[PDB]
């Protein structure tokens, strides 16, 4: 049996020979040892309680009598095991899976990853007690795992630069913040990194100290899908490179731009984005169609591999490559470009967690595997999420679950904003890549119960876990940035203007009142959480249920204002207390998140106080449906509930082939409209996505509802998650009737039916 005593020291034997990453995840446990258990850790190199090493590295890791054997040439691995006289041994597989091992006895004293990012301020034990039959092994699902934080123009950028760590230089987010980001990225068992690359920032790889804390910290730097050569064109290309960002007609100096980066990165553990596109987004420069824009790659790409030759490797095969075909990207590809087998293929969400494409059996069976760049914040049409993080549990897990399925395995990159207020996201997300069967295993429901339940306490985690996902159910209907109804890059300003939601005064009122019904509860809740964790409350749960609910009401009471059924002063009051919770953000712990929230990201009109005008048109009247269904109303037919997706938490998937039967009685009228309710996900293989509708064995007719590139009904879909198609059709006049909804490709997911008279 393993046994460390709270109050007493603790002998830690670590060969010095070790990788920087495994001395820093060393230097982490030691911070949470004396946190938790006050005790203060010393390392020899030979003596210790606890033993670390990696695999044939170590002589220390032999000489404890411990059966490594199951993590011989393996990824990323770690072994944790308890040796006869009572020693904690932990043996990964390589420097990396050492860290993790390291950083799992963290977890196991019940550190969160939010320790310091969230203020999740771990207890205090008594003992730490491992039985010496314990013996845990552990390995990632996905190779690499990352973030990207971008957006940060009104968050962490000003965070770091005058609250965390005051700089000089214009936009720097120095060695101090990235050293507290890749302890994030350990905690959570990341190993990658996109770092902040807006023109407001000062680039990565020209900021002192950066390059080295990420060699500290083992993190494989790697960039977004036009910076290609770890090169930020965005940032660096105005301050270091001479004429167009143009290979056609500059390639010279675009060529030395790269090459200068790559010398001074070679002997460090980089992911080269391959390829080429804008100085930020947009076309690349000096070619118009996609047949001159191949023809382009094709050049860059032998001169881009031609570097990593010369300066990294001279096998390329042991450099690793991606390529992004983000935005216009995926229809160059798709021209049949020509990418190398070894280079990783990453494919992209449309910026709303809508995986755009999945692997054919071809890209699948290549070498380089294949990536995935996910969406949880964004700015872009049909409109920005930067203020919130309301996307759905549900719909993350649903999409990347079926995204390791079908195979993206290699690569898993999250688009964060700021990190905060995306806390849990984040962690779901990471968790999914480090271990997908365990996630699986567990509800969505059981995962987000587990998380509250370590945040908060299990009392406040008990009225808390149904309010989550209340929040996450009723932003997925519409999120708070959306309730404007407004849009952005639509180069007319009708869309700027603030206005009526196609909702009823009743639907209104329901609304208003749910979130109440959160709102009270949040409050409620709020002294039955522990001394160490009323930040952690305001951040994880009072913050973002609070101003969701203060956004809704500034807009709704807008609109109820507009048509004389309300007091416009409840919009501004509405308003006022969005601000107020603002400014509490902003002035917990001292004022340790100083800056890190902005209510009004980029000034967009939906973030003001309402324009007060009356309306023109009345409301929308509310319109009585014959029949409403969910997926399991159905009485022949099998579709598996997506655990709480949809507008009701029953969306469920129809497999190929497969129908639902719904039932109904005596109509008047002539006819019927059926209204049919999907998640607007993308084809899953081929480029099709559709059902038939069948009324009473009248011969299927045939309906699509996958979009391509992003139209008006993608612009639709996405802000209201929900694909959309209506019905006409005649009925005999029965008495009992069937309606027959059949799949015909694979990822169709219904989410909601109903039936209306008209005539
Ligand atoms: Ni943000």
């Amino acid at each position: 049996d393993f046994v460390l005593q709270s109050g007493q020291p603790v002998a830690i034997a670590c060969s010095g020979s070790e990788a920087p990453v495994v001395r820093t995840s060393l230097d982490l446990l030691s911070r949470d040892l004396q946190t938790v258990l006050s005790a203060t850790a010393h390392i020899d190199t030979n003596t210790g309680n606890i033993i670390v090493g990696t695999i044939g590295q170590s002589k220390l890791i032999e000489q404890a009598g411990i059966d490594i054997s199951a993590l011989k040439n393996k990824k990323q691995a770690f072994m944790l095991a308890v040796s006869e006289d009572g020693k904690l041994v932990v043996a990964g597989s390589d420097s990396h899976g050492t860290a993790y091992g390291i950083l799992e006895i963290s977890r196991l004293l019940g550190v969160s990853p939010w320790e310091w990012w969230a203020d999740v301020t771990p207890e205090k034990k008594e003992t730490f007690r491992l039985s010496g039959k314990f013996r845990e092994l552990q390995s990632p699902s996905v190779e690499y795992r990352g973030i990207f934080i971008n957006d940060e123009d009104w968050g962490l950028m000003p965070w770091s630069n005058k609250t965390y760590e005051p700089s000089d230089v214009k936009g720097e987010i120095g060695p101090r913040t990235n050293e507290r980001i890749f302890e994030l990225l350990l905690r959570l068992r990341a190993n990658t990194y996109w770092p902040a690359m807006h023109e407001c920032t000062l680039p990565f790889f020209l900021t002192k100290g950066n390059r080295e804390a990420a060699k500290k910290y083992g993190i494989f730097m790697g960039a977004s899908h036009c910076e290609p050569m770890a090169c930020n064109a965005a940032g660096e290309w105005k301050i270091r490179g001479k004429g167009a960002y143009d290979y056609v007609n500059n390639s010279p100096a675009v060529y030395q731009f790269w090459e200068d980066r790559v010398k001074e990165v070679a002997g460090q553990e980089i992911l080269y984005t391959l390829g080429m596109r804008g100085v930020h987004d947009g076309k690349m420069q000096g070619a118009k169609t996609v047949e001159e824009q191949k023809a382009v790659l094709d050049r860059v790409f032998v001169d881009q591999r031609g570097l990593l030759e010369k300066y990294v490797n001279k096998d390329v095969t042991q450099v690793p490559q991606v390529f992004i075909p983000y935005k216009e990207v995926l229809d160059i590809y798709h021209a049949g470009l020509q990418v190398p087998e070894d280079v990783t293929l990453m494919w992209c969400d449309d910026n709303y967690g809508y995986i755009r494409h999945f692997p054919t059996a071809e890209e699948r069976a290549r070498k380089g595997g294949n990536g995935v760049y996910y969406h949880v914040s964004y700015w872009g049409r049909p409109h920005d999420h930067l203020w919130l993080s309301t996307m759905s549990p549900s719909l993350i897990y649903q999409q990347m679950k079926q995204a390791y399925d079908q195979g993206i395995q290699k690569m898993w990159i999250l688009n964060v904003g700021d990190i905060k207020p995306a806390e849990y996201q984040i962690e779901l997300f990471m968790d999914m890549a480090w271990n997908l069967d365990k996630v699986s295993s567990e509800g969505v429901t059981a995962h987000l119960k587990h998380w509250l339940e370590r945040e908060l306490g299990t009392s406040c985690a008990k009225t808390i876990l149904s309010v989550m996902q209340e929040h996450y159910r009723l932003a997925h209907i519409r999120k708070p940035e959306f309730m404007g109804n407004t849009r952005e890059e639509e180069k007319n300003p009708v869309y700027r203007v603030v206005k009526d939601l196609p909702w009823s005064e009743r639907e209104i009122n329901e609304r208003l009142n749910a979130y109440s019904e959160l709102s009270e509860t949040v409050e409620k809740a709020a002294s039955k959480v522990p001394a160490g964790r009323q930040s952690a409350y305001f951040e994880l749960v009072k913050y973002p249920v609070q101003a969701a609910t203060q956004m809704n009401r500034k807009l709704l009471y807008a609109q109820l204002a507009r048509h004389d059924k309300e007091d416009w002063e409840k919009s501004d009051a509405a308003y006022d207390s969005i601000a107020a919770l603002t400014q509490h953000y902003n002035s917990l712990e001292n004022g340790k998140w100083n800056r890190m929230m902005d209510f009004k990201p980029r000034k967009l009109p939906v973030f003001n106080r309402v324009e007060r005008k009356a309306a023109t048109a009345p409301m929308t009247a509310d319109r009585k449906a014959v029949c409403q269904w969910n997926a399991a109303e159905a009485k022949k037919g099998n579709a598996i509930v997506c655990e709480g997706l949809g507008y009701e938490s029953k969306a469920a998937e129809i497999k190929k082939g497969d129908a639902l039967t719904f039932s109904f009685g005596n109509l008047k009228t002539d006819s019927v409209e059926v209204d049919i309710r999907l998640l607007p996900n993308h084809p899953v293989h081929g480029d099709k996505l559709r059902f038939t509708v069948s009324l009473d064995g009248a011969e299927p007719e045939v309906i699509a509802y996958e979009t391509k590139g992003r139209s008006e009904e993608w612009k639709e879909n996405v802000l209201r998650n929900q694909a959309i198609r209506k019905i006409v059709l005649p009925v005999t006049g029965k008495k009992s009737h069937q309606l027959v909804i059949k799949a015909l490709d694979e990822g169709v997911i219904l989410d909601q039916v109903m039936l209306y008279e008209v005539n």
